[PDB]
DNA sequence: GGGTGGTGGCCGTTTTCGTTTTTCTGTCTCGTGCCTGGTGTCTTGGGTGTAATCC
C-alpha cells in the first residue's frame, strides 16, 4: 500500500510517469529494484467442507460455524451456525444487540411462534435448520476460513 | 415478484502546504610548535696556479 512502481528506462521517464498526478506526495522519492525483487514485486501470493470457519457479515458476524456447502460459481458457501433467534419474542437486528446463541429447538418455536421439510430439517423465515444448526448461504467475503483461534467457549462445545 | 439504490450500518482512519531570556553542548576553521631530510660552513694540503729559461 502506498507503494507505486512505473516500468521506464530513465528516471526523467518515471518522473514524467507521475508527473501531473496530485494523488502522488510531491516528493521524488523512488527507489531502485533489484534483479531478484523484481518479480518479487509481481508475486500474486484453503477452503474445505467441515472446516471450522467464522462469520464477520451482517448481524451473525464473529460466529464460529462449519462450512456445509460450497456453491459451483465460487463465489457464496453454506455454513453450518447454531443460530441466535428471539423466538418471536419481540417481533412487531444488529450485531450488538443480539441474544446469545442456541441449536434450534423446533418444540421452542412451536409452542412460541414453521414449515417442517424433512426430519431436523427446518424452513424457519428463509433459514435453514438442519438438525438444530443455522443452514444459510454465506458469501465467500463475509468468513474466515484461515488464522482461527479457537476460544474457551468453541473448546466447550466444538 | 425482483432490479436498483438510498441507506444505516459497519469499518477503520489522515495531509492542501502554510517570541522571550539564559547555560550548556557540540563543531571549528585556525594556530602553533615540531621536526627531518636536503642541506652549511669550515681548513688543509696538494694541484693548479705561475715564471723564467732552455732548446
Amino acid at each position: 500500500k502506498g507503494h507505486v512502481y512505473i516500468e521506464a528506462r530513465k528516471a526523467e521517464a518515471i518522473n514524467d510517469a507521475l508527473k501531473g498526478n496530485v494523488n502522488v506526495f510531491s516528493n521524488n522519492s523512488k527507489f531502485l529494484v533489484g534483479i531478484v525483487e523484481y518479480k518479487d514485486l509481481l508475486r500474486p501470493v484453503k477452503l474445505t467442507r467441515g472446516s471450522y470457519v467464522r462469520v464477520k457479515n451482517g448481524k451473525f458476524k464473529g460466529d464460529l460455524a462449519q462450512v456445509d456447502e460450497v456453491l459451483e460459481n465460487g463465489l457464496e458457501a453454506r455454513l453450518k451456525l447454531v443460530p441466535r433467534l428471539d423466538y418471536g419474542k419481540d417481533l412487531s437486528y444488529t450485531s450488538k444487540f443480539r441474544p446469545a446463541q442456541r441449536l434450534f429447538s423446533e418444540a421452542e418455536a412451536r409452542v412460541h411462534e414453521i414449515r417442517r421439510d424433512r426430519d431436523g430439517f427446518v424452513t424457519y423465515g428463509g433459514e435453514e435448520y438442519y438438525e438444530g444448526f443455522l443452514y444459510k448461504t454465506f458469501r465467500l467475503q463475509n468468513l474466515i476460513v484461515n488464522s482461527i483461534n479457537p476460544t474457551l467457549n468453541e473448546l466447550s462445545l466444538f
